[PDB]
C-alpha cells in the first residue's frame, strides 16, 4: 500500500515478484511475496540474516518485511533476466566473451556467498539478474534453506528441474555449495549452446537425461552413488558421451571448466574459488550486452 505495484516481474522460486515504486522515496524495487499457518519465526530471522550480504554479484536484499502476517522481501531491481536476454540472443548466440565475462561474475558471487555459508540450492536463469553496464547479479540466494524444498511453485506452476545437481535427485539429504556450481554449469551449457543441457520434464527423466549425458554413475566415478536413498540398481546403464559433443563449439578451456563443474562426485566437482583460477578466464573483459528494455 505504500508501493505501486507497476507490473508483475513473474512467478518465482519461493512466490511471485513485483515491480513496485515506494511513494516515500520514488525508489524502484522488486518486490517478493512469499505464501500459511501464519509463518514460522526460524525463516524470518535467517532471511534476516541475508540482507548483511552485499556483494556486487548478489542483488541486494533491501527489506524483509513481517506485517499482516504475511512476508515481503524488497530487493534492488534489475531490468533484466538471464533467460529473457538467452531468448533475446537465439538467433545469433550471445558473444563468447559476454559469456565468460557472465560466468566470472556469477563464481564470483558464488564464492562470496559460499565463503560466507550461503547456499542458493535454486539456481536457475530466471535468478540471474542483468543490466546495462554488463553486470549479472544471482537473486534469492539461502531462501531456500530459511524455508523448505516445495514440488510446486506458489500456486499451479511447474518447478524447473533442469538445473538440479544428481546428488539432490538421487535423494541426498545433505546439500552442499557443489549444487550451486552444478547448475552454474548446466546455465553456461545453455548460454554456450542455446538449447538447456538437462531439460527433464519429470524427476526420473531428468535423472536419466544427465546419465545419457555423462554416463550411468558407478561407484567409480562416484563412491558412495549406490547408496544414495533414491539410487535404484535397475538404473538403466548408458555409457558417458564424448564431451565435444555436448557443447559445441566452445574451445578445450571451455570444455575442461564445463566438466568439472560437471563432475558427479560432489567432492570432485570443482569449488567456485578454484574455478575462478582456471585458464579459462585468463582473457576474461568485461563486454556490456546489447539490452532492448
Ligand atoms: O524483463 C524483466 C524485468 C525485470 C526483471 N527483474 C527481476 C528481479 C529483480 O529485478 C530483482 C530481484 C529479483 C529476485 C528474484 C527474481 C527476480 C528478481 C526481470 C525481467
Amino acid at each position: 500500500e505504500n508501493f505501486q505495484k507497476v507490473e508483475k516481474i513473474g512467478e518465482g522460486t519461493y512466490g511471485v515478484v513485483y515491480k513496485a515504486r515506494n511513494k516515500l522515496t520514488g525508489e524502484v524495487v522488486a518486490l517478493k511475496k512469499i505464501r500459511t499457518e501464519g509463518v514460522p519465526s526460524t525463516a524470518i530471522r535467517e532471511i534476516s540474516l541475508l540482507k548483511e550480504l552485499n556483494h556486487p554479484n548478489i542483488v541486494k536484499l533491501l527489506d524483509v518485511i513481517h506485517t499482516e502476517n504475511k512476508l515481503y522481501l524488497v530487493f534492488e531491481f534489475l531490468h533484466q533476466d538471464l533467460k529473457k536476454f538467452m531468448d533475446a540472443s537465439a538467433l545469433t548466440g550471445i558473444p563468447l566473451p559476454l559469456i565468460k565475462s557472465y560466468l566470472f561474475q556469477l563464481l564470483q558471487g558464488l564464492a562470496f556467498c559460499h565463503s560466507h555459508r550461503v547456499l542458493h540450492r535454486d539456481l536457475k536463469p530466471q535468478n540471474l539478474l542483468i543490466n546495462t553496464e554488463g553486470a549479472i547479479k544471482l537473486a534469492d540466494f539461502g531462501l531456500a534453506r530459511a524455508f523448505g524444498v516445495p514440488v510446486r511453485t506458489y500456486t499451479h506452476e511447474v518447478v524447473t528441474l533442469w538445473y538440479r545437481a544428481p546428488e539432490i535427485l538421487l535423494g541426498c539429504k545433505y546439500y552442499s555449495t557443489a549444487v550451486d556450481i552444478w547448475s552454474l554449469g548446466c546455465i553456461f551449457a545453455e548460454m554456450v549452446t542455446r538449447r538447456a543441457l538437462f531439460p527433464g520434464d519429470s524427476e526420473i527423466d531428468q535423472l536419466f537425461r544427465i546419465f545419457r549425458t555423462l554416463g550411468t554413475p558407478d561407484e567409480v566415478v562416484w563412491p558412495g552413488v549406490t547408496s544414495m536413498p533414491d539410487y535404484k540398481p535397475s538404473f538403466p546403464k548408458w555409457a558417458r558421451q564424448d564431451f565435444s559433443k555436448v557443447v559445441p563449439p566452445l574451445d578445450e578451456d571451455g570444455r575442461s571448466l564445463l566438466s568439472q563443474m560437471l563432475h558427479y562426485d560432489p567432492n570432485k566437482r570443482i569449488s567456485a574459488k578454484a574455478a575462478l583460477a582456471h585458464p579459462f578466464f585468463q582473457d576474461v573483459t568485461k563486454p556490456v550486452p546489447h539490452l532492448r528494455l
